[PDB]
């Protein structure tokens, strides 16, 4: 029936059925389209102050909380979900991550080399699509997918 990863749910707020994907915490409308050696992705990552490394080129001291990091996560979502804003600009302007100078690209990767979060959600994306708010020891991410 569904593809792995994916269930069946149901919306608080319209009653009209969705798809989740637990391992990306991607979720949409549509019944879900359905492993190579490698992925390449791009990533927004929104540190806090549990962060391993609590600091970054835009913050020499993070200290938001990490609930605060998730609101920020999810308000990007919204706006690159409705093309109001890009992936790419959202990364470059607000990503705690080095790779927000390039746009949140991180080049093509293999199993065992990222945070193990990271690397499920990377390999269980399809190619473009973008993961709901993914969680490591560095800190919350978006995760997109460009091949
Ligand atoms: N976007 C979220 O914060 C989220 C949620 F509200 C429920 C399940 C998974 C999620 F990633
Ligand atoms: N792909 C990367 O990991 C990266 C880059 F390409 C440029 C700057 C910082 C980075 F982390």
């Amino acid at each position: 029936k569904l593809p792995p990863g994916w269930e069946k749910a149901m919306s608080r707020s319209s009653g009209r059925v969705y798809y989740f994907n637990h391992i990306t915490n991607a979720s949409q409308w549509e019944r879900p389209s359905g492993e190579p050696a490698r992925v390449r992705c791009s990533h927004l990552l929104v540190k806090h102050s549990q962060s391993r490394r609590p600091s970054s080129w835009r913050q020499e001291k993070i200290t938001r909380t990490k609930e605060e990091a998730l609101e920020l996560i999810n308000g990007y979502i919204q706006k690159i979900k409705s093309g109001e804003e890009d992936f790419e600009s959202l990364a470059s302007q607000f990503s705690d991550c080095s790779s927000a100078k390039a746009r949140g690209d991180l080049g093509a990767f293999s199993r065992g080399q990222m945070q193990k979060p990271f690397e499920d959600a990377s390999f269980a994306l399809r190619t473009g699509e973008m993961s709901g708010p993914v969680f490591t020891d560095s800190g919350i991410h978006i995760i997109l997918r460009t091949e």
